[PDB]
């Protein structure tokens, strides 16, 4: 009976770090796994991938994610089954053939920028966390990582940000903050907020 925790927030908000911190503090036994929604980006068409290369594709809209595959993988995980998670390559906007196998855990953290958007998926989480971080701090991280880990150009990133990221964060992501059981300002640095969450998780288990 995996205890699923949904974690969301805007891009570069510290969602994954927050999860790492929860995992690390549960250590101080319980099997924990961290899944990323970015792993379920849809398989782009030839025309769509052309747009992406030209920066005309909206990877921040709820439709960009394979919502259907997500609900399925999460549902089986909920059933204690062993699943296969896809691997996405942000450099080419492509789902690799390679899959990653995830075995049953006691706690499963699902983190993403739109993890709470779909109501079917949202109902699977027995706890929902929204990570809040200054938009300017986030942008700065987004710029450095993209240039670094996703081989991209400054101007293109800023342009993508202004055109899609922010307009989408505000329209689809932010409203989901109301569904959270705990909102976390300052992200991983909020050790007080993360310790209460951890304590809560342990009291339930
Ligand atoms: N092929 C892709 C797919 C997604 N993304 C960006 O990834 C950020 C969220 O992880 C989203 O903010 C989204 O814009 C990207 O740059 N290229």
């Amino acid at each position: 009976e995996p205890f699923l925790i949904g974690v969301s927030g805007g891009t570069a908000s510290g969602k994954s770090s927050v999860c790492a911190k929860i995992v690390q503090l549960l250590g101080q036994q319980k099997q924990v796994v961290i899944l990323s929604q970015d792993s379920f980006y849809r398989v782009l068409t030839s025309e769509q991938k052309a747009k992406a290369l030209k920066g005309q594709f909206n990877f921040d809209h709820p439709d960009a994610f394979d919502n259907e595959l997500i609900l399925k993988t999460l549902k089986e995980i909920t059933e204690g089954k062993t699943v296969q998670i896809p691997v996405y390559d942000f450099v080419s906007h492509s789902r690799k053939e390679e899959t990653v196998t995830v075995y049953p855990a006691d706690v499963v953290l699902f983190e993403g920028i739109l993890a709470f958007y779909s109501q079917e998926v949202r109902d699977l989480f027995q706890m929902k966390l929204f990570v809040d971080t200054d938009a300017d701090t986030r942008l700065s991280r987004r710029v450095l990582r993209d240039i670094s880990e996703r081989g991209r150009d400054l101007e293109q990133i800023l342009s993508q940000y202004i055109t899609f990221v922010k307009p989408a964060f505000e329209e689809f992501c932010l409203p989901t903050k109301k569904y959270a059981d705990v909102i976390i300002p300052r992200g991983a640095d909020n050790l007080v907020a993360i310790n209460l969450i951890v304590q809560h998780i342990q009291d339930i288990l």
